[PDB]
């Protein structure tokens, strides 16, 4: 009989991990939430349920969770016995009071021939840059899933990280670094309604990239010569933060700064994800990091960003898949992506192009296999880009093993524009690369066994609420050399048309922020 002061599902609920007869239920009870919960040091119980319909009269399973003060009373609920391929609605009871509803919907049966699958995917929503627009818009949306693929908080203060057209909301807090920091970040995300709105309309895959830590980590190693004694605690309060807000199953709970993460799951026969985990084993950025030459620290082919199990348990399951598609969910940008010259190349040490050796691995064994249905989802790059993927990333003319899609950011960077100063430049020296977008927004793509269609789904701004989505284009590659077809384009309305932006100023916008965290401590 727990009685509350305060609403306590302030951050809604939220599904995950499907399975085929099982799914992650998540909420958190929170009353309190930007000052640490409001909550008792005591566990309190929360009953759930699962049922076929949104009112209750269907009821397939039921339990009660102890929501406990060393998770923050977060509640993870592994809701198993349920059928495949099927939707079902769920919520929490804690006394008398009833959190939001939540819908979700388990994979198909392993193997099954599923004609077609639908879901979105998006990264880095920086709070302070806008309002979260694109997660109205997806709430709308048609899904069997949405992935996140990283940056799902930042770690700054306020004023640090200053988008150029304007911080018009706030961090609340100076640069976390403790548990309850972190805690405190995730409520502060989770708190806005458009994002649970998306959360409660679809079971979540979710990886991180570096910011649910702390920019441009490597492991162990924090950027710009910081102590590694402090971050591996940082690491651990991060990742337990992450899990304590993250609809992850019971596998994933940390231990200390270690925390399983990447995972693999097949959606019928028609497509199998490897959710990838490109931060937890990396090794350092080369070169001091940003956008630099390539050198023999970057070539030294010992360096890996996977570490050596991960690569292990990745070609095991390219190997062994007979879906027609095989997907790479992850983080960092994965084509060839130079921003110089053929005779002077610059290439950014954080993504694919940091660590060539291992991404000569990873093609390798996909040209071993023959493979050219492989598909690869990313983030960290705050715009928009799709690139054909050749088996030697120096010749159009070799065979295309696949396609990627980078998606933009749900806020940060600002309003941005549809095109930028760099991008004739680098679309001129990079073929491969069909495409490039700067609004923000999200990657909504439609699976069947023979193509595969991605649409960018982009808004004009986001430094007011209220803007209008559309697809901005739509490509689809159907296993050919051929490549990507571009299906769709749209010009958008009330959008800036070119920016003087250039991708070096998300590195130099990075740089200002530390420094500022600097100037603070005077
Ligand atoms: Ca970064
Ligand atoms: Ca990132
Ligand atoms: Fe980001
Ligand atoms: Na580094
Ligand atoms: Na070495
Ligand atoms: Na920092």
């Amino acid at each position: 009989a727990p009685n509350f002061s305060s609403y306590p599902f302030t951050l809604g609920v939220a599904s995950g991990d499907p399975l085929s007869d099982s799914v992650v239920l998540w909420t958190r009870l929170a009353p309190d939430p930007l000052n640490g919960g409001g909550m008792p040091k005591q566990a309190v119980p929360v009953k759930w349920e699962v049922a076929k319909d949104e009112h209750f009269r269907k009821i397939v399973r039921k339990g009660t969770e102890m929501a406990k003060p060393s998770l923050a009373h977060s509640v993870h609920v592994e809701a198993d016995g349920l059928e495949p391929n099927k939707v079902y609605y769920y919520r929490f009871k804690t006394g008398h009071e009833l959190s939001p509803v939540g819908k979700t919907k388990t994979l198909p049966a392993p193997g099954a021939n599923v004609p077609q699958m639908t879901f979105a995917f998006a990264s880095c929503q920086q709070y302070e840059h806008g309002y979260y627009t694109a997660y109205k818009h997806m709430a709308k949306e048609k899904l069997d899933l949405v992935f996140h693929l990283g940056d799902y908080i930042y770690e700054y203060g306020p004023n640090e990280y200053v988008s150029k057209t304007g911080n018009v909301r706030t961090h609340n807090s100076a640069e976390i670094i403790t548990l309850q920091d972190y805690r405190n970040r995730h409520a502060q995300y989770r708190s806005d309604a458009n994002l649970k709105a998306a959360h409660a309309a679809f079971p979540w895959v979710v990886t991180w990239d570096d910011h649910e830590v702390e920019n441009n980590y490597a492991n162990k190693i924090p950027e710009k010569g910081q102590s590694v004694e402090a971050f591996v605690l940082r690491r651990a309060a991060a990742y337990q933060a992450y899990y304590e807000h993250m609809p992850l199953r019971i596998s994933s709970l940390p231990n200390g700064p270690d925390m399983q993460l990447y995972r693999h799951f097949t959606y019928g026969n028609l497509a199998s994800f490897n959710v990838l985990d490109t931060r937890q084993y990396r090794d350092d950025q080369a070169n001091n990091d940003g956008n630099k030459p390539p050198s023999d620290e970057s070539r030294n082919p010992n360096r890996t960003l996977l570490g050596k199990e991960q690569e292990q348990w990745l070609f095991n399951n390219l190997g062994s898949s007979t879906a027609h598609w095989n997907v790479l969910a992850q983080q960092i940008f994965f084509a060839k992506w130079n921003f110089g010259t053929s005779a002077s190349p610059i290439y950014s040490m954080d993504s694919w192009d940091g660590y060539p050796a291992q991404r000569e691995r990873v093609i390798n064994f996909i040209k071993s296999k023959n493979l050219n249905n492989v598909v690869v989802l990313t983030g960290d790059v705050h715009a928009s880009w799709a690139s054909n993927l050749h088996v030697d990333f120096e010749k159009t003319s070799s065979k295309i093993f696949g396609a990627e899609f980078v998606g933009t950011s749900i806020t940060s960077g600002g309003n941005g524009a549809d095109k930028r100063a760099d991008t004739d430049q680098i679309l001129k020296e990079n073929p491969h690369i069909q495409f490039f977008n700067d609004y923000r927004g999200y990657v909504r793509c439609t699976v069947t066994p023979h193509q595969w269609k991605a649409d960018y789904r982009v808004m004009p701004f986001v430094t007011e609420p209220g803007a209008a989505i559309s697809t901005r284009a739509s490509f689809v590659y159907q296993k050919d050399q051929t490549g990507l077809r571009k299906v769709s384009s749209t010009t958008i309305q009330g959008g800036v048309k070119q920016s003087d932006e250039v991708e070096e100023d998300r590195f130099f916008s990075h740089n200002k922020a530390h420094e500022k965290q600097m100037i603070k401590k005077r």
